[PDB]
């Protein structure tokens, strides 16, 4: 409708798969080559499904902070024939708030859903189902079951993956420049 | 829920691409050749349905019976196809709704669909210096275009997108007597 939904439909259109694990389907960015994230609860292993098609796993890595705190983003290397777009010259370099971002969802439950959040704080530390995770953005908007892995941008920056909420609130695992350096 | 198969059943049998000299907006076709489009869309004469070049056989800026703007134009088109009528679906009274989706159809937004939940009965707004009446209001905390799009919930198509404050979005009812 806007330019921050034009960004956001840019992403999803050729930087997105459908991932289904035993513990569900979830949005999955894929960041560059065979490279994708997903929330660590999805609990990825040895095989995923994307976009229904029977995939190996090469490696998959629950990212840490150097306090041994969970963070919530899972890195995922994908045994597929085909790379996506490099998108990481989007990615944030450091910790911060933003402006006006949408978050955006493609599952089969949910396809091409794109919601206007609003305002982001750098929220910090959050118990995100009993786990004690850093690094968490915070949204006044009533996210819902089936938006995990979503995919949070302003305009021109890729800054998050949707892991939660209380029913209030939503709450996205921060991405940094810096994780997915080669 | 069911909602996102409503709109999506919704959008992919009554919405098309209008463009006027304004620009392209996202217009919901009602039954026969009637359809609705906002009122600052300032139909004329021609009008492009899918870059296809239509002629208007009729306009109407729709008001009430205080003589107050709507923000509604019902267009009657000169074309071949006839909608699906959807009539059936439009309320009869002015109500508050939840768990309601904006559903956008452009050339450049094609296909997307708005979760914007709760919708109030808003009523009155002065609307680009223009009092109107039968808004409902939604969170939609963004500065969109012009472009609107057709609001649902399960089971209704309950209005259209006129315009927003930066905070709050803002769309015209419809209503099952617009279409009698």
């Amino acid at each position: 409708m806007g330019p921050g939904f034009d960004f956001a439909q840019a992403i999803m259109k050729k930087n997105t798969v459908i991932a289904r694990t035993e513990k569900g389907e979830f949005t999955m960015l894929g960041v560059y080559d065979r490279v994708a994230v997903i929330p660590t609860h999805a609990s990825v292993g040895e095989i995923i499904y994307i976009n229904d098609v029977e995939t190996r796993v090469l490696d998959a890595c629950a990212l840490r902070d150097l306090t041994d705190t969970n963070l919530e983003i899972t890195i995922v290397k994908l045994d597929r024939n085909q790379k996506f777009r490099d998108i990481r010259h989007f990615l944030p370099r450091c910790e911060d708030d933003y402006n006006d971002a949408v978050l955006s969802v493609h599952t089969s439950k949910f396809p091409n859903m794109y919601i206007p959040v609003g305002q982001v704080t750098n929220y910090g530390f959050l118990n995100l189902g009993g786990t004690p995770t850093h690094r968490i953005l915070m949204y006044n908007f009533p996210t819902r079951a089936g938006q995990c892995g979503g995919v949070v941008t302003t305009t021109g920056k890729v800054i998050g993956i949707h892991v939660g909420g209380n029913g209030a609130q939503g709450f996205a695992a921060m991405l940094l420049h810096s994780y997915f350096t080669d």
